[PDB]
């Protein structure tokens, strides 16, 4: 018989229509042989909305706009618990995941410490160098702290960094290029209006690569593909690289995917100058995942087709619920 | 007239009946005449349940093992209003009812998801302590994967990098399974197989021989610390040291507060040898609760009651919350 697998799109985010076509284009895609599905629409306010057994071909943005949560996840149109949720999802800061994970739904995806530790930049920029991956100068510290001991950032920034700088919000879009300190303290002023942690890393020009990774305890890593501005002068898969360039570029995904903890899947970015210094700049435990997405392309690239893909990640969450069960037996017992 | 409290206990874990312990303890220990309480529990089997209108001493545990959807069960009080704060007392030390709670928008006591999980993931919460530079015991981290492939490496760089004795420990549990002290690389294999029933990433620390020093911190932005006690389980309050060290515990203890993201409050613990060398071991996001536990012994002993304890938890909750909604634009 089928499995039962619901996804859950929407929610209350700037990248709502996004969530939708990324749900239309996973339905349309999903191997219908294997699964029975069921749809989750959380509005922009917050209201969850379900539709069972969806069978058709979605051919329009518009159709997914449908129109108590617990009682929603707990069981299927067939009746059955589901056997996996696809969360396509503010949802991205681990809250979801826990919410799974307390009512014991299976989930794709990164978990909880994977899913926080991928979104706030500081923890992740230090598990970078506590794994040996290199990066572009950088520091990362407090709102309290600049608030309180501004002099003794300012001094770090002169030390340790070379104009032009980016200012990044940690966790939040609020990114701005400086080219001085007085803009450097602009820039600071906004990013801490509304975060209290930040990151001001050194500029580069550089290439933008990627490599998307896929698995639990044994991932893989595909060839890298790039970000380009305009593909004359957009995404190409694969990125023109030597040999050995790809092959580290594959090798420091797989480490951090390792270090970060991540579980199902990551995308990390890297920047690459045009005498092939490497640099990561990032992890994604939420990458794009559209049809024509990076991430899935990527895995194109490597022979592993969009429907596949979706399999696999399925899999990968049974895998990983059933996992967390067995230890939890083991701890219970001793 | 009163603020509306709801206590939720229980839980799947091990620590159920130490929850409803504490569960008991708090209920005791509130002031009714401040606040109107409802209590969920939740089964071993994982059902929730749901006495509401709790107005009287609860003199068993066995009364707390009450005999509904679990979001209508947070979202409405008995009061028929949202809670001003929920009290998780119990799945619980990792962040995932805390995940529950946002998405619900239901406020609560403690600390949000990222302080809740970094703190239950050892490799994470000392990553977080090395960029503030707090002083901590060497120690390696790996997963299950890498030393079924790398086995003799790692005995290696654990030999090179640190000194005999070390602990091995689960990195993502909280409580004392798997960790065994080893004296040397045969005990070490033991160790890690045997913590490998339990986690798949482990940390190896160096040993030290020191005493244990807990500091208690309160409050969202503004945190104040206790002065320090000691762990010997007799509780020490306040530790038997120097005036200077005690003032270092508290404030590394307000930096770890900081550095870690917490709300509400922290437990941080420390190791400190004869001659006064400070290592962080570790912040507990939800330290022990009930009336004769350290972190509001320690508390007691800075003139702050358990009752007033349990209300200034409540109050920074509901703060922190309605800091939420006011930034939800
Ligand atoms: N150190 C740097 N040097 C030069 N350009 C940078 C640097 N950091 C960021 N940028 C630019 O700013 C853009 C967005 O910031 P980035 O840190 O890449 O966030 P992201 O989450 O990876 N992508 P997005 O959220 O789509 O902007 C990058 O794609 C670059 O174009
Ligand atoms: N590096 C170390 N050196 C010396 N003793 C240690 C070390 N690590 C752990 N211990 C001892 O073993 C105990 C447990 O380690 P800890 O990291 O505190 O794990 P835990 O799960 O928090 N257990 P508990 O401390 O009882 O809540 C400590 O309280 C010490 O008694
Ligand atoms: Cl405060």
């Amino acid at each position: 018989t089928k499995e039962n697998i619901c996804i859950v799109f929407g929610g209350k985010s700037a990248e709502h229509e996004v969530s939708i076509l990324t749900a239309q284009n996973v339905l349309n895609a999903i191997d219908k042989d294997k699964y029975h599905v069921d749809i989750i629409y959380i509005t922009n306010d917050g209201d969850w909305r379900k539709q069972n057994n969806i069978t058709a071909e979605i051919k329009s943005t518009d159709e997914l706009h449908l129109e108590e949560i617990s009682q929603l996840l707990k069981e299927s149109s067939s009746g059955q618990p589901y056997d996996a949720v696809f969360p396509l999802l503010n949802g991205e800061d681990g809250t979801i995941q826990g919410l799974f994970e307390v009512l014991d739904v299976p989930y794709v995806g990164n978990g909880v410490l994977s899913a926080a530790s991928s979104m706030d930049k500081l923890v992740m920029k230090q598990l970078f160098e506590h794994r040996g991956l290199p990066q572009l100068p950088y520091i990362s510290f407090l709102r309290s702290e600049y608030e309180k001991y501004e002099h003794n950032i300012l001094k770090l920034v002169n030390d340790k960094l070379n104009y032009p700088v980016f200012v990044k919000p940690a966790n939040l879009v609020g990114i701005s290029k400086c080219n001085n300190e007085a803009e450097l303290k602009e820039g600071i002023k906004e990013a801490f209006q509304f975060d209290r942690k930040l990151v001001i890393e050194q500029g580069v020009n550089a290439r933008e690569i990627e490599v998307a990774v896929l698995g639990n305890d044994y991932p893989e890593a595909t060839w890298p593909g790039e970000v380009v501005k305009d593909v004359a002068f957009q995404l190409k898969i694969p990125a023109d690289l030597d040999e050995d360039v790809q092959l580290t570029l594959r090798n420091m995904a797989l480490e951090a995917f390792k270090e970060t903890d991540c579980s199902g899947l990551v995308r990390a970015d890297f920047f690459v100058t045009e005498d092939n210094q490497i640099y990561i700049n990032e992890t994604n435990a939420m990458p794009g995942f559209t049809a024509f997405s990076m991430y899935p392309k990527l895995w194109e690239n490597m022979g592993l087709s969009y429907p596949e893909l979706i399999t696999k990640l399925i899999e990968l969450a049974k895998e990983r619920h059933q996992d967390k069960q067995k230890n939890k037996y083991k701890i219970d017992l001793e």
